[PDB]
């Protein structure tokens, strides 16, 4: 997809997610209601150490799922329905009560490329 417009379409996440490099480095600083996202593109669904996620999204990452950018790109676009279709739960839930209606891959692409 792309970066440079994921970029801009990054203010949607902001306002719970940042962007934290290992070292420290604030690539996006925002709010940190949800986890850290760098280097979320290929990590385990629900592992970011000293978070408490829901525990659907733990089960989900306990199963063997690591993330991908189309994988993120359908999850953002409604992350219960994404849920409860990985699961095959329909009571999975989650805590994330946003949905992008547009820009998925967009931002997804972003998310990879901030690590590079
Ligand atoms: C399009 C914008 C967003 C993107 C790309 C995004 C991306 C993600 C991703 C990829 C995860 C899973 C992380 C992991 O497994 O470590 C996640 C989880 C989460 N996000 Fe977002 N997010 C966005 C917007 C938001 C917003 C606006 C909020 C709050 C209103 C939010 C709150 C959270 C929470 C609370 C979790 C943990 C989910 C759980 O425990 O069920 N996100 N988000």
């Amino acid at each position: 997809g792309d970066a440079a417009k994921g970029e801009k379409e990054f203010n949607k996440c902001k306002t719970c997610h940042s962007i934290i490099a290992p070292d420290g480095t604030e690539i996006v600083k925002g709010a940190k209601t949800g986890p850290n996202l760098y280097g979320v593109v290929g990590r385990t669904a629900g592992t970011y150490p000293e978070f408490k996620y829901k525990d659907s999204i733990v089960a989900l990452g306990a199963s063997g799922f690591a993330w991908t950018e189309e994988d993120i790109a359908t999850y953002v676009k409604d992350p219960g329905a994404f849920l409860k279709e990985k699961l095959d739960d329909k009571k999975a839930k989650t805590e994330m009560a946003f949905k992008l209606a547009k820009g998925g891959e967009d931002v997804a692409a972003y998310l990879a490329s901030v690590v590079k």
